[PDB]
């Protein structure tokens, strides 16, 4: 069975929980944890023995950190997700992909820099610059939006084909 931990960061907004649970409870939710720090849990056969998929997520409520640290080095998959329409989660992931080679410690980790919300306001990060910026981490880049399960599917995939062939 094996069992993999899909460490999701990127910016606050972005849309990163509302996926998660959809590809779970599957339902657009507008927020289903505002300020909830619990992990998700769904079991499914990824063409492979019933791999158990330990989603997590982060919340943002206080400022001390410490599990997030821990987090960092016990889960392993990084679904950096980073909303295509503020900005600031593009330049938010610049900065989360080197605390995650801080912990490990290393620069080899399996990245994915999903852009979600891809839906509706005006592309602001078209996919050519995008591409050069993960091109350059060797990461898959890729696009996704819970608000119609587009391109959800590529990115939860692709996150357990890396981490599986490391
Ligand atoms: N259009 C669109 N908006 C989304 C999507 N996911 C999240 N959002 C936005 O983020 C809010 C949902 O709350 P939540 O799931 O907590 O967002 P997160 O905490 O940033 O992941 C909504 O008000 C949406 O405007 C998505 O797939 N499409
Ligand atoms: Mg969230």
């Amino acid at each position: 069975m094996t069992e993999y931990k899909l460490v999701v960061v990127g910016a606050g907004g972005v849309g990163k929980s509302a996926l998660t649970i959809q590809l779970i409870q599957n339902h657009f939710v507008d927020e289903y944890d505002p300020t909830i720090e619990d992990s998700y849990r769904k079991q499914v056969v990824i063409d492979g023995e019933t791999c158990l998929l330990d989603i997590l997520d982060t919340a943002g409520q206080e400022e001390y950190s410490a599990m997030r640290d821990q987090y960092m080095r016990t889960g392993e998959g990084f679904l950096c997700v980073f909303a295509i329409n503020n900005t600031k989660s593009f330049e938010d992931i610049h900065q989360y992909r080197e605390q995650i080679k801080r912990v490990k410690d290393s620069d080899d980790v399996p990245m994915v820099l999903v852009g979600n919300k891809c839906d509706l306001a005006a592309r602001t990060v078209e996919s050519r610059q995008a591409q050069d910026l993960a091109r350059s981490y060797g990461i898959p880049y890729i696009e996704t939006s819970a608000k119609t399960r587009q391109g959800v599917e590529d990115a939860f995939y692709t996150l357990v084909r890396e981490i599986r062939q490391h």
